[PDB]
């Protein structure tokens, strides 16, 4: 019945926003999830981080679902950490079939030339090198299973084109766009799946915050939601401000499910008309 | 519980094909149909050309599903015989939400310096011509309700890159990604989206006939489709000879639905990861 | 000496504007020049038509470079005419290398949707078809040489994104880089080369007229063209305002040149960065 | 009279190859060079390291030329050494203007999902990091000559599709656009130009070695260039096996000079067709 019904889905960033939306949403519709996340803080973060009672709510809103569900806090920096959590999940899953490599950061925003390097090298660790971290602990997995599988990652509107102060971020981002493109080629032949989804700005926490809000008014001194949106909604063709998680996690299903079953390669924006720019 | 339900699609080259396979994916899913298609013979058609019984058998299939439909025979060359046809629908079913602009053929198969200039021609009009006036046929009655809608051309691989002997068919397939951004960037600010799939081979009447088995294997006597299909397959990163008409409407259901209510101005290739080479 | 010394040159469209400004660059590097332009009426052109007087002086020009010209009044849209223009033009000079498809107008200006017919079919007749019937009148002799050779298309910025009411001309630029693809992939196992330049606003007569000031500048009565900068050069990402036709002759040099021997496929924007934002 | 008459350029990855090319290049043109190059060498290369002799020999290559030299034997990933080596370097010279990021590695090749961390993250040091490095250090000395300037970022085919057991290369090419756009973005607006080079194989010391034949013919025992050269051939739209360090050194020369002082943001492909497949 459920669209992805069988299946179990490996999450990277699970503890809230879009992964822990695509956690529900891929287990509305019939699979089980492994749901990994740092849980803590992040260097030079530009919002508040996520905390272990976000992962054990993303768990609750699951298990409400009648499905299972095997959590893990984990840094998608720390390979053999994150291969040993996929591991004990795979073993009590059963398979897995699905991967979204969704967890991420904004830092900073600064000119290119002016960033430091230790800021540009965390962002190039979490959105680059954590995303083939992910793809990495968990192809194997979907690999022996035999039954092919679709991997999703998490890229941005920045994948493809630039906007001012956020360098490093559209460098990795850009940089995930090839990892799409080199494992799809790769694990094509046995039936696996690669495309990214690039998002402009969602509503969570990422883009809700205040230092984002000021960075887009700065003719404001306490610049709230209200006074981002018209800026936000410039940068789009149908006009809103966002997009809400729930838009990104009906891409994420439609690419790991059936429905798209001979879908691979694709770079797929959920981004308002951004990219017609 | 459909996820097309209480909508409005108008279909061109609804007789057969992927066209029939739009129409009955989108009725499954709760949308009453605007059924048109030529039925009839087309100037060099390297295969069998469709019928008034075609259509007439789409509309069996899609009232089965207990779904209201409105069939016409018109050739999408002709925009006054193609609008009449719109707005006769229109009237009858009391709403335009979707428009997928389908109809359309493949010729010949030359050098792109020795084709002659009607066969030339004859493409454009239908494959880029005929695309826009089914667009400008459907869009003021999406617009007069008022809800927004959504728009979805279908181009081709070949609307992104080429391949040998089918330089008019490249033409117009590119040309029709240009229509896709242009009638995009103007109808957001409506709430109208727009976009395009891009399919590989799929296995139609257009594919499936002895012209293309012979343009695919010159070294065979009468090649049949399974000297065919290694051939096809070698275009392809998925070790599949094609896609299957449910493959494109699955895609096109998901930009008619509200699953992509913000998603506009993008070229969603369902490939096999043809893109990919 | 001349970076394309002993080659002769095919230009469509070489009254004025860039059309003669690629007939003087190529033949101030060594270039004999085949000159062709319609020297006449369009069809709602926006703007003043070009003259024989022009092409005579493109012609008076060329001649003062020591380099031999020969110039024909000749529609694109009239194959045979082009043609036997070509094919004269070819017996005279005695060899062809390079062919520059620039003939092309503006027209219009309405929404996608209301564009009328004719004015929709007299743009892909000469922006796209027209293209197409340059490239196929010059390339046998190019093949027939049997000395490689390079080609090189007008397309736009629009014939990678749109901007609103010139759908019309999007569609058709759009066409002319599938075009580009094809004669490129056709053309390259005989060491034929086939690119696109991609121009913003150019300093001619197709921007610098009272019909583009004024939709510009709808604010205005009188707008002229320090009114219209402003607004252009927002489209930019360099502060220009628009490129000269020396920019697009530089850009048609280097890929006509052996300097580019081994550049094929590409869409070269000369775009003050339009296509970043 | 020469094309780069009055400028500098700095230029990393100037001992051998691409690098020395476009020294010799831009010198013959008329720049005076700061040349930079580990010179020195790098964890798992597949072929022979850059020596400080090669480093002097560029050297001696432009003082033929009469133009002057600054040289520097500095790793790209030690942005204050590199720093360090450009300041004096401008100090000497009196001003920068272009700058070239050509240095670069190949190591390696396997499955994305098998190679090591390690590997992976040099790959990612140096084709990636060290790009961005190296615009950061030259960017405030073309900022303050407030004369304008050109930057070019070597990339590669692999910068926009993906080959087989490249991964971690085609990651960071990938990345190196995203670093284009983004630089182009943010340096537009001061008329700095940034642009990027998309080579295919070309004749230097990093494809010419016996890894690289055998990653290419497995089938032969001791493959040469020979045997190479067919296979290299394939992957190309024009028949020739691979380019030569004076085609990106034309291209570059050409992005560097005022004949292209409004294209930036472009990738520039210079790939024997490549990309066409
Ligand atoms: N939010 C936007 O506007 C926007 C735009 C483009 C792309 N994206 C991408 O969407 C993805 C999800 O972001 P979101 O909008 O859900 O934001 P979020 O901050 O609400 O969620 C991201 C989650 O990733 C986790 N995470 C970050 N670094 C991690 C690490 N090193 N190891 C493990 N977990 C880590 C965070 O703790 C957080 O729970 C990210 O890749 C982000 O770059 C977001
Ligand atoms: N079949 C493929 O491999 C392939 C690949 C890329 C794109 N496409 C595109 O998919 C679309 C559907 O084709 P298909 O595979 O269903 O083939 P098909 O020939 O079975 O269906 C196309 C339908 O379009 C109708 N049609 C053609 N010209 C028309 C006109 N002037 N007016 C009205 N109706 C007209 C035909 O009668 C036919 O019923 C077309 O745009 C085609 O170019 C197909
Ligand atoms: N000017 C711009 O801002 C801009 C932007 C993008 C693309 N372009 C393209 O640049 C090319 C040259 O335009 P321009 O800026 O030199 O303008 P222009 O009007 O000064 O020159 C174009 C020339 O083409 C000739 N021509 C038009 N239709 C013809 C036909 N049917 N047969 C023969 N000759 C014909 C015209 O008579 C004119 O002499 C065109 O393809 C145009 O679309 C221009
Ligand atoms: N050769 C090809 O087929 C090919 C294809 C695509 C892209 N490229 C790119 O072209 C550029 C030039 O490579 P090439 O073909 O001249 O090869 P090469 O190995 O002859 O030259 C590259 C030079 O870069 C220098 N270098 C490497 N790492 C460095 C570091 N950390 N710090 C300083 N210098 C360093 C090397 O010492 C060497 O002198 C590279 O970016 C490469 O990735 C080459």
């Amino acid at each position: 019945t459920g669209r992805v019904a069988g299946k179990v889905a490996f999450i990277s960033g699970a503890a809230r926003g879009q992964g822990r939306s695509h956690a529900v949403r891929l287990a509305q519709e019939g699979a089980d999830i492994i749901a990994i996340d740092i849980c803590g803080p992040i260097e030079n973060l530009a919002y508040p981080h996520s905390t272990p009672e976000d992962l054990a709510e993303t768990a609750d809103l699951v298990k409400d679902l009648d499905r299972r569900i095997v959590t893990a806090q984990v840094d998608v920096r720390d390979f053999e950490a994150l291969k040993s959590a996929v591991d004990s999940g795979v073993e009590q899953l059963g398979r897995l079939d699905i991967i979204v490599a969704n967890a991420g950061v904004g830092t900073d925003g600064r000119k290119l030339h002016k960033i430091r390097d230790n800021v540009w090298q965390d962002m190039i660790d979490i959105n680059l090198t954590g995303v083939w971290h992910t793809v990495k602990a968990g192809v194997p997995h979907v690999l022996s299973g035999g039954r092919g599988g679709s991997i999703v990652l998490t890229s941005s509107v920045g994948g493809r084109k630039a906007y001012p102060n956020t360098g490093h971020y559209i460098a990795a981002k850009h940089g995930v766009i090839g990892l799409m493109r080199a494992f799809a080629v790769e694990l094509g032949p046995h039936m696996i799946r690669v495309n990214a989804v690039l998002p402009t700005q969602v509503s969570t926490t990422m883009v809700m915050n205040d230092q984002t809000f000021r960075l887009f008014r700065p003719d404001l001194e306490n610049p709230g939601p209200d006074d981002f949106a018209p800026i936000s909604q410039m940068m789009h063709t149908l006009p809103v401000p966002w997009v809400d998680a729930s838009d990104i996690s009906n891409a994420v299903l439609f690419l790991a499910s059936d429905e798209s079953r001979y879908v691979t390669g694709v770079s797929l924006p959920v981004d308002a008309g951004s990219l017609l720019k």
